[PDB]
């Protein structure tokens, strides 16, 4: 509808895939070559299917910061025929406030989903789930069970991945450009 969902679609139309394990279908964001990110509740295993093909899993690294605490960000690289677009020069390199973002989902449930969330806070901390994790990322909307993996854009930035809410706001994990050097 305008210049934030333009560069969301842009986003979604090139840079993901539907990701399946044994606990759902995620969004998943491809970040460059076989490599792409997903919530670290996903538990990626040794397999996982890739728009519903079998695909070998060749790593997978739950990150954690220098204190040992979760960051619900698992980086997956893929046994795949095809690299993505690289999008590394979108990522931003500090932690950061945001406004004026879009969240979008694309999975069997929710295709084709965009949600303008508003403004984005560096909210840090959060008990997620019982766990406690770092590097958090909080809008004030709503979000619902199948938008997990969901990528979190601005105009020219994209700033993390859904990973979970508490019924009235929505919480990203942080993606930061140090992760994919």
């Amino acid at each position: 509808m305008g210049p934030g969902f333009d560069f969301a679609q842009a986003i979604m139309k090139k840079n993901t895939v539907i990701a399946r394990t044994e606990k759902g279908e995620f969004t998943m964001l491809g970040v460059y070559d076989r490599v792409a990110v997903i919530p670290t509740h996903a538990s990626v295993g040794e397999i996982i299917y890739i728009n519903d093909v079998e695909t070998r899993v060749l790593d997978a690294c739950a990150l954690r910061d220098l204190t040992d605490t979760n960051l619900e960000i698992t980086i997956v690289k893929l046994d795949r025929n095809q690299k993505f677009r690289d999008i590394r020069h979108f990522l931003p390199r500090c932690e950061d406030d945001y406004n004026d973002a879009v969240l979008s989902v694309h999975t069997s449930k929710f295709p084709n989903m965009y949600i303008p969330v508003g403004q984005v806070t560096n909210y840090g901390f959060l008990n997620l789930g019982g766990t406690p994790t770092h590097r958090i990322l909080m809008y004030n909307f709503p979000t619902r069970a199948g938008q997990c993996g969901g990528v979190v854009t601005t105009t020219g930035k994209v700033i993390g991945i859904h990973v979970g809410g508490n019924g009235a706001q929505g919480f990203a994990a942080m993606l930061l450009h140090s992760y994919f050097t």
